[PDB]
């Protein structure tokens, strides 16, 4: 388990907030972010649908430009971001509660490295 | 203003950590996350982004996200940065577990 | 529902052992923009070839001044409605054609998107 | 020194026309897309601004989520046509660009 770090939106009630936050691995010296919306799917199903930047450590600042990479990843319960998360991978994740100003935290769990 | 919420990476040394926030925007229902790495020779920050935009419908969901780059100047992240959109940012103290928060002023729109 | 629009692309291999590494670019024929996408062929737990791909959107900015917004970023998985050369389909309703490809690796195709 | 090929957009005439182009790399299995737009920037230079999705190949479609990389580019000495540089030190020669958008090139990558 890596701490997870994030907030949801505030500025209106009318949607499902956006949010993003951060995966602060703890077996290794990368760094992920998240960010994505909750929808309530069209079966009824909450699903959160989110991209990534998974930033890996260089020694010289001249691979910088190799040090991103990107991709997606969608989450199903296993729209409150509160609770447990799965994915197809077997990825999943737990998000505390969300406080006053949307912040939250949580653990992640990787299942591929 | 719009508060950012994030962790700076503590295994090993490291001189030049990794890092990611997240900018919980306070004018817009987008959020945007950073993510990558405290350079030092001059402190620099290299980083790449992701834009998220609010949508209406799961069908639009494909074209909500914009995807960018940003270096900012003046390795710790406390402190205040700046960037050439003219883009601030003030980060206080770094935990031990490497938790941070801050304001972010955003430049352009 | 759009309007088809070209697609031009080369894949790339040395092992034969793995599937060659692709990309291509659409110039979209209704819209300032252009797409690039560029992935790789598998063979799903299924059965079937499964293209898997990520793109990059670029809009036209009129002022350099907006182009950190320029562009956007996604993923498109294609399944034949492991050659590039057929017929493919997507979850949005997106369709690609694709042609013979040829000894550089080069081919072309069309492209309808089924959303703006 | 490796293969490009792409087209630039041409739908409305635009004197900073956006592009994209496939390069296609010759002693690895990799692929590199890239998209941008042509400026004329506010002191009369020419400069591309692009974003670039470098591919790897993987042996397992398991690994498929690890096969991407991202990036910006910006290269300088709006037509496409000539030669580019960027501060990684690769250099890029597009050739002509024909009545449909289309170009091909040669793409000397400075970093691996
Ligand atoms: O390898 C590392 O240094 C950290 C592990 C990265 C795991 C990535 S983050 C995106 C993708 N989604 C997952 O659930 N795991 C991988
Ligand atoms: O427009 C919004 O919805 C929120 C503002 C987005 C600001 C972006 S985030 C990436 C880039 N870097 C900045 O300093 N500002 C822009
Ligand atoms: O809107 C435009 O200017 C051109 C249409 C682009 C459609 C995008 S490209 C990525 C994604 N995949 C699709 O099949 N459609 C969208
Ligand atoms: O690593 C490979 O297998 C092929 C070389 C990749 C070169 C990349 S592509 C983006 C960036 N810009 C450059 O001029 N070089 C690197």
């Amino acid at each position: 388990e890596s701490p997870l770090h994030g907030t949801q939106n505030t500025i209106n009630k009318r949607t499902q907030p956006t949010f993003g936050f951060t995966v602060n691995w703890k077996f290794s010296e990368s760094t992920t972010v998240f960010t994505g919306q909750c929808f309530i799917d069209r079966n009824g199903k909450e699903v959160l649908k989110t991209m990534w930047l998974l930033r890996s450590s260089v020694n010289d600042i001249g691979d910088d430009w190799k040090a991103t990479r990107v991709g997606i990843m969608i989450f199903t319960r296993l729209c409150s971001l509160t609770g447990k998360w799965t994915n197809d991978l077997g990825s999943n994740m737990t998000i505390g509660a969300v406080n006053s100003r949307g912040e939250f935290t949580g653990t992640y769990i990787t299942a591929v490295t």
